[PDB]
């Protein structure tokens, strides 16, 4: 009872869900390549333009685009799916896998926070793989809800004397600026559940409310499960879960990290990067 | 070395300056009436979109708009200049006068609040009085650091289960949708001010830094100057000069406060409205 419009068929050959919310694989006509196609009901606009500007191996890139009865995205096609179906109920990742894909995470969201974008809503739905395999590239996804940066009214507003200025605003300062340290306390949450196979704020077999374990910062340590999990990994796990946002440990000072100072892992990532861009690889000036 | 745009040449005859910054006074060349021409140097979009959708006595009317090397905002012409002018220097305004003025602002940032706008740049400069008359009407002007309301990027994020969400989120949460206060605290600034004749926070004559007598909402208070004030006016200021932005009283609070009850001051503001009306009165139905 829905047909996909006459210029999105024009170029794509539309076939099976990959995952309803809906995204369709579709096949490129004139390369013959599989696609993934983004279908939104009718802030799209600001997702495209994020999408267009951002050149980074673990971002997500956006191929074509069909404003319609609906709105269509054409992405590039991630075999492997999301993150989210490996750590699923009670589901855990090898410790070296967990590193292999949070390298790529903290390398893909310092990237956005360099060029001024935060993500805020990094999950394990929004992680997606490149293939099947467990050694794979990882690419972040949903820039739905991202934020442009800049503290610019509060900027606009301290070039005055505040006279008329109310004390709220003057106390907003002294936090001002520490917005993209939400996707760090995210990734954080990720490392958790990679790790563990279960969430750290849970409303199960517990009393305390969500809201108040995440206020206190109080997160569920099993140690049964943990003792397979190194002191490195969980160390950083700590330094991410800090409910003050100006104390949170940065993308830099994660990476920065003894636990992410892994040459194997670094070596992997390097030749899953290099196998991925060989098929694309211009003869260069030597 | 610049001239105005044929467009707004072709209906205005250009002519004194009413204040730089500029406002230069115009005459509607199909009427022959005088009315005041905004020039901004190149927001604008938003403010001309504010100030076409909000029609109240006590609001500044936007009557045309030019688009050209810079914006041209034609607005009615408020003969009796900025409020600024009555209070700059020690000039203080009797307590009939203060009350009369600061009625139509409660009544103007009422209605911006109603209609979800926030001022968010009120002071002296920024009210205007229709005549050369003490007993006169005032318009509330300069909507460019106006806000649109809606806490919709937290609604939208609440709608979820926080498992991901950082704890600073959940915190500001019980202050979210509090930002009209800002107003309530400026009109305090103000009032302060009209009454006394002197700014409540400053660097003359003291010790600790504007924004330490702010944030601890320590107002300077002068008994010799106020001894000649009603304690029913210096109770409303203490009211609205409150730093806790849930404690702060509202438009509403303030209108329902005792100092407000007067119906000579609501009868006057009542006898120029009707005076001004009377002009553009078409005969009704009865
Ligand atoms: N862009 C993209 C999305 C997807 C996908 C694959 C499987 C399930 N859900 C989503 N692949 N590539
Ligand atoms: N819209 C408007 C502005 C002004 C004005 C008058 C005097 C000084 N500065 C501004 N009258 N009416
Ligand atoms: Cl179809
Ligand atoms: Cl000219």
């Amino acid at each position: 009872m829905s047909v996909y419009p006459k210029a999105l068929r024009d170029e794509y050959i539309m076939s099976k869900t990959l995952g309803s919310g809906e995204v369709k694989l579709a096949f490129e006509r004139k390369t013959c390549k599989k696609v993934a196609i983004k279908i939104i009901s009718k802030n799209v606009e600001t997702e495209i333009e994020i999408l267009k500007k951002l050149n980074h191996p673990c971002i997500i890139k956006i191929k074509n685009f069909f404003d319609a009865e609906d709105y269509y995205i054409v992405l590039e096609l991630m075999e492997g799916g999301e993150l989210f179906d490996k750590v699923v109920g009670n589901k855990r990742l090898k410790e070296a896998t967990c590193k292999l894909y949070f390298y790529q995470m903290l390398l893909a969201v310092q990237y956005l926070h360099e060029n001024g974008i935060i993500h805020r809503d990094l999950k394990p739905e929004n992680v997606l793989l490149s293939s099947q395999e467990e050694d794979c590239l990882i690419k972040i996804t949903d820039f739905g809800h991202s934020k442009i940066l800049g503290e610019t009214s509060l900027m606009r507003t301290l070039c005055g004397t505040p006279t008329y200025l109310a004390p709220e605003v003057l106390v907003s300062v002294g936090t001002a600026g520490y917005n993209r340290a939400v996707d760090c306390w995210s990734l954080g949450v990720i490392l958790f559940i990679c790790l563990s196979g279960y969430p750290p704020f849970s409303e199960h077999r517990t009393q305390v409310s969500l809201k108040d374990q995440i206020t206190s910062g109080k997160y569920n340590f099993i140690p049964e499960v943990w003792a397979e999990v190194s002191e490195k990994a969980l160390d950083l796990v700590k330094k991410l879960l800090v409910v003050d946002p100006k104390a949170r440990f940065t993308t830099e000072e994660a990476l920065r990290h003894p636990w992410l100072q892994d040459e194997d892992m670094k070596r992997k990532f390097q030749d899953l990067l290099s196998e991925e861009n060989e098929s694309t690889a211009l003869p260069q000036v030597l």
